[PDB]
């Protein structure tokens, strides 16, 4: 629902506040397919700063990380799909500093087995493409 954008637009730059938001976003699993699309648009919105995009990335990470604990594939699969594309694209805007921070998020998604091997491979491929172009 629109509650995603409510928490996203009011998303504060702090892990505590980010987790607090994601706690409620776990209830959006019914519309997760659409939430991921909203997240995608946000991440690929030119009116959003690269810092604010990374902040949004942090929010997603918390949601799917908790979804991993809650075993909610509605978030894992949905966000994984769009993440494969987004993560590659936004690295063309992110500076080296924020690109490193991004790669840390990716490492978490992989190492914690949050996203499937298919999704991870798709991410890594798009990341390589981002490095190439």
């Amino acid at each position: 629902s629109e509650q995603f954008t409510t928490k996203l637009n009011t998303l504060e730059d702090s892990q505590e506040s980010i987790s607090s938001a994601s706690k409620w976003l776990l209830l959006q699993y019914r519309d997760a397919p659409k939430v991921a699309e909203m997240w995608k648009e946000y991440m690929l919105r030119p009116s959003v700063n690269t810092r604010r995009k990374l902040l949004g990335l942090y929010l997603m990470n918390h949601v799917v990380q908790q979804a991993k604990g809650q075993k909610i594939i509605q978030f894992q699969d949905s966000f994984g799909k769009v993440a494969a594309e987004v993560l590659g694209r936004i690295n063309q805007e992110f500076p080296r500093d924020l690109k490193k921070k991004l790669s840390r998020v990716v490492n978490i998604l992989k190492e914690r087995n949050i996203f499937s091997k298919q999704v991870v491979n798709d991410i890594e491929r798009s990341l390589a493409a981002a490095l190439e172009h």
